[PDB]
């Protein structure tokens, strides 16, 4: 019955991977989001602007007739990356940001990459980043926070100008780190991070649907997020991380990370809003924070959502093997209309 | 190559499941410890004189042959099980212990327990014949975090029992954090413990760095760092009251690389070297066979076996698989080289 229109939205952090998988997960985002920032790690990663132009025409391949989708294209940052190679393609309109991904072909240390880091600092880039430090000693709940203290803050007082975008933030520390910070700091969230807790991962058998980096933290963590979003924050915006792998890649002696939650996100936001009683600080955080932040126009279209409970698919066809959604087989409280 | 000799051990804590199954795993544990612990938790469970007397029946039936193994039978307690049925299993020789699995207020009672104070009855009656009670000690409260679920255990009913019924005799089965080593190693002479091979060989980041392995995957959840070290330095000390129990748990791998991946590692074939690498690598391997062999018969006041055993500190590889009859278990440690085997 109730129906909810709102601003078309974006994604602010999106897998889209290739090949026949590309055409597969493309429409589910296409269908609904307006813009999405396409993350770089494919194998081997866009580093180049030639592979970014190259890519983007293979997504835009993808797009049915009649999706008015734009993929915003990002540099895979490496230690050796020429400043003038992620500049060029800046300027040419390819790259709307770059994304450090800490090494396990990824950034090995801030100070290998400063050059790069002080371009897209003078040029007005933004700089996203996947924030968790890798040291093997270090347990996986604690790398986001960790990262936090020994990157993250001493890269923001070196470089006061660079924008950054804290992705997928999964702890109470990021939300409050974000919450403090100035109007060059913003995060991502993630529907799986808001919806669920380590718990739900591992409480009654394991589930590697669930499975995903940042790992899933305690309930105090996912409180924060839930309540940093309901606050009216504006610093803070949708990105799925939408991140899709075969079943049996999934389903496996060594799970591949990542949810596939492009069909089932939106919606999932709705809940978690409205379970808040927040719906007034929703449109924004889909709609207006992001294009805020990087300063690109609010979409122009309207979609509506739905207060009608739609079962989600069990699997998704595949060339080869399936892929399993985000929400399998259970029920989502809002759907588009 | 160095030769590690100890008395034949006995593994303190095992599920053999039933059927196909049951077969196969077996021998895995006939051929190398003269007596196991065989956990309850059959579906339906074992929950009477009757049913312990069959299964370990089925159990004799499927050891090969010249094996000297003894299956030591368990009572799942429940809220519906009638003390005496208890103490006549007990007075009989068919049950040598009975386990309490986590309350949950939800369980059927044919099933299970729906709170520790609601089966007093049963546990007075242990309490006053000398029954060992084996505990898998956590709380399954929905708002508990899965990691804090065994801490919180030790407050919430360990630590009440224990004070309820002074003369109660209680394993703490695979203990997995440092919270119940210091409780374990603070406790008296009625408190012991069992630990398996993966809580003192990994880590909670063994489990989901990297990618997520289910075949790590097991109750109670590995834990932090901190823990594995705390459970290394317990069994390293040579306290007597700690002892091998493999809680092999074995599961189909289409059940354990799924959509939701059952709980268990099924460590019966690689268990005794891998503890042996442990013992070693915390250099007490002086203590190793009062672990395997000694502290479990005497706290359950039982004969330290007779006849010895071999291991071998000589390279192997661990098989990739092991055939089921419809599907396949993967075992601990699959594929890996090992560091000892068995002679
Ligand atoms: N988040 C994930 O768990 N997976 C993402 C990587 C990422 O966002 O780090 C992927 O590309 O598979
Ligand atoms: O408590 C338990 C039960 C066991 C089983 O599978 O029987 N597996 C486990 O991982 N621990
Ligand atoms: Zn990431
Ligand atoms: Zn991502
Ligand atoms: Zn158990
Ligand atoms: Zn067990």
């Amino acid at each position: 019955s109730q129906v909810l229109k709102i601003r078309r939205p974006d994604d602010w952090h999106l897998h889209l991977r290739d090949g026949d998988m590309l055409k597969t997960v493309v429409p589910y985002t296409s269908e609904i989001y307006g813009r999405a920032i396409v993350m770089p790690n494919l194998a081997p990663p866009v580093t180049t602007v030639e592979a970014a132009v190259a890519y983007r025409q293979r997504i835009l391949d993808a797009v049915p007739a009649g999706h008015d989708f734009t993929p915003l294209m990002t540099c895979y940052l490496t230690d050796s990356l020429d400043p003038n190679e992620l500049e060029r393609g800046f300027n040419e309109g390819v790259f709307t940001a770059a994304k450090l991904y800490p090494a396990n072909h990824g950034v090995t240390s801030v100070d290998a990459i400063m050059p790069v880091l002080e371009r897209m600092e003078k040029i007005g880039m933004p700089l996203l980043v996947h924030g968790e430090v890798t040291h093997a000693d270090i347990d996986i709940f604690d790398r986001e926070a960790r990262f936090i203290e020994s990157v993250m803050e001493p890269l923001r007082q070196r470089l006061t100008a660079l924008k950054v975008v804290f992705e997928h933030i999964t702890t109470k520390d990021a939300a409050d780190y974000v919450r403090d910070g100035n109007e060059r700091l913003a995060a991502t969230i993630t529907p799986q991070h808001l919806m669920f807790n380590r718990n739900h991962m591992l409480v009654g058998g394991v589930r590697p649907h669930l499975y995903c980096l940042p790992i899933l933290k305690r309930n105090i963590h996912q409180q924060a997020l839930r309540e940093l979003v309901a606050s009216g924050f504006n610093r803070v915006f949708l990105g799925t991380d939408s991140a899709p792998h075969a079943r049996h890649r999934k389903e496996s002696s060594c799970g591949c990370a990542g949810c596939f939650n492009a069909p089932t996100a939106l919606g999932s936001y709705a809940t978690v809003f409205e379970e808040m009683n927040a719906l007034q600080h929703f449109e924004a955080f889909c709609s207006v924070n992001g294009p805020q932040f990087y300063g690109l126009p609010v979409n122009d279209t309207f979609i509506e959502l739905v207060r009608e409970e739609q079962q989600v698919a069990e699997s998704i066809a595949l060339t080869d093997d399936t892929l399993v959604p985000f929400l399998a087989g259970e029920t989502v409280r809002w759907s588009v209309k």
